[PDB]
């Protein structure tokens, strides 16, 4: 009895194999969608490993006859209808710890790139700009701002948010956060200021950074309405989920100068391109291809944890043996 | 009696005027060299304000008949033969406080850009790269590394170095420093590790960042010899002085992969260009046009301090009244 475990949206299973070699038949599908998956896998697969590049609706889930557990190789699971998955008897789990600090470090890099304009200054030199005089330095580096005394607003004070807050303090940022699902008192433990509404957050924050999961109640959390609530010349950073931001509203804000700059590692439609979308001709923009998470150590770590979860499921009882089940 | 005060390498004196209006005749020269300066200024100027774009040798200093004080609008004064200046009875002063944290923030941005590859990832998207799969993310973000447990080596633990150390700790960096002119015990106050030699520093450091002044004994401190002392795949960051690095040795190291990446805000010959010099075809390179210092608040601050120093000189006694004389 060697049940089938399938990596849906990937082609490499090397890291997972030594953890599943003796308890599972391991295959990959390199599929961007269900249509790309073989009937055999849909029919026989007892467990599934997936990243974020594929989405599983209830319809897509129904195509799995033997599937009993899904493990997201990552923390975000907005790409899975976990409630239905659970109704179908399919446990869904994630890997929340592997890339917390990598993601927090990327977030700070982006924040610092907006405040110090390092990436744009480098892009300009590549383009040929010559900066001889001090006058020119000020002109080309225009927009660069002193960080101390500035207020950083954190939306979602979880693992990454907390990691960001602690680093941000070391730069002299006054750190605020809005997280309506957290219990009373976390702000005291970490020496932070808390606000009760998103509007308060956006109103007092010079730089807004997103670190909340994408759920039923925060799609386009940043929109034409809430953008108007944001400070004039404010910064925006997103290393969480693209669906949190209406890129139409963000684009216009950037062109209008209502928002001085934005740094995005995630987008409404990924992969991102500078030639495709509302952000096409939008200025003062930094963008990275969902790589805030990445380091060799982290990638290996999350894949090893996911396989272990898969193994706990096959060898034990669902969902009692699971360490990171998000849909009990 | 309204003595002449001249801004040598600049054209704007607006910030200085309200501080000198009643005690000095203020003029500017917008000169990249002495040859560009009018005889009247060379003859009559009693005080001089200058940035870093002009250099004053003893020969250039001798062209000043009435000059009594020079104030560097900035901290670095390697562009002035201060010893000769003093022999000629000319006090030289600087402005060491204004852009400490700006410079430290830029330094961190660069360090984070090397470790997280944010600037290169953004450049790639601009170039058209499409990153659809996880495999592609790892490939394009290859070289991105986990920061915790890494060792940051600081050369020169002064104002900026200390500011960098404190921030760096917040990312999980193990921080070392080499500063042979500092007194016993500073390492204990700030919770840092100290080494006695440059070789030790370079040998234990995954990322090396420079924060020492340019003096008689550290030109090309980083050279073919000392580069060989650097760890394999090490990072290099420089926001201090260009003359500290032999760009020939750095280039070859980058091409050979002996150095994985370098981030430079200063250069042997400024202004810098990607089309001119040894770094011309050198890879894994980030470069900014000496803007680590810049913020509107800082620029105004240092100019106001410099004028005040000029005023202290005219209205008081040299060098007893001076706050920041570096060549007593
Ligand atoms: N770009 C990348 O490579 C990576 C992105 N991420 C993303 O970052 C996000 C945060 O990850 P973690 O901190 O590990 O998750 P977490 O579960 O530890 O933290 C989420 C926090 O956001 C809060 N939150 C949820 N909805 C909210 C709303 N509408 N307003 C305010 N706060 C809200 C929750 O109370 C929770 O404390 C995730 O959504 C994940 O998708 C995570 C890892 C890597
Ligand atoms: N790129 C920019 O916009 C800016 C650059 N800078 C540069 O950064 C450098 C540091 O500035 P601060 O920290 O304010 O100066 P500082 O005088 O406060 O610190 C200099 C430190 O370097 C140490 N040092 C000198 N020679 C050394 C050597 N051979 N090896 C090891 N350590 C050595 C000294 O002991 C001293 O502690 C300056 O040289 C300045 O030119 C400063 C401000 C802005
Ligand atoms: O966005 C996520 O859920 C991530 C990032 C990730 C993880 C694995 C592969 C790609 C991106 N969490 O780690
Ligand atoms: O390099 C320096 O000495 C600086 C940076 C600077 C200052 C004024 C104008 C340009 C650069 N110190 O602040
Ligand atoms: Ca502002
Ligand atoms: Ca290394």
């Amino acid at each position: 009895h060697m049940p089938l475990v399938a990596l849906l949206d990937g082609r490499d299973c090397t890291v997972e194999m030594p953890i599943l070699k003796d308890v599972a038949t391991v295959a990959f599908c390199d599929a961007q969608s269900t249509q790309e998956i073989h009937e055999k896998v849909l029919n026989e697969a007892v467990g599934a490993l997936m990243y974020h590049t594929i989405t599983l609706t209830r319809e897509d889930l129904e195509k799995f006859k033997a599937l009993r557990i899904i493990v997201r190789i990552g923390s975000g699971f907005d790409n899975i209808d976990i409630k239905s998955a659970g109704d179908l008897g399919i446990a869904v789990c994630n890997v929340p710890a592997a890339s917390v600090e990598e993601t927090a470090d990327s977030t700070l890099c982006h924040i610092l790139n907006l405040y110090r304009r390092a990436t744009w200054l480098h892009q300009a030199l590549r383009e040929g700009t010559r900066v001889q005089s001090v006058e020119q330095i000020r002109e080309v580096a225009s927009g660069a701002a002193r960080i101390r005394g500035e207020t950083l607003g954190i939306i979602g004070l979880g693992r990454v948010g907390q990691a960001v807050a602690l680093r941000a303090k070391a730069f002299g940022f006054n750190v605020l956060f809005y997280d309506p699902y957290l219990s009373d008192g976390v702000e005291r433990a970490l020496g932070l200021q808390r606000v009760s509404t998103l509007q308060d957050l956006l109103f007092h924050s010079d730089c807004v950074t997103l670190h909340c999961g994408l759920n039923e109640h925060n799609h386009h959390l940043i929109n034409d309405f809430t953008v108007k609530q944001m400070r004039q010349g404010a910064f925006l950073v997103n290393t969480a989920r693209g669906g949190l931001v209406d890129e139409k509203a963000l684009a216009q804000a950037l062109k209008e100068g209502r928002i001085r700059g934005a740094a995005l590692d995630v987008h409404e439609s990924e992969p991102f391109s500078f030639s495709q979308g509302p952000l096409k001709d939008a200025p003062n923009l930094i963008c990275t291809p969902h790589a805030a998470w990445y380091s060799e150590q982290a990638s290996i770590e999350m894949r090893e944890e996911a396989a272990r979860e898969i193994r706990r499921a096959i060898t034990g009882r669902i969902p009692d043996s699971l360490k990171n089940c998000v849909n009990k």
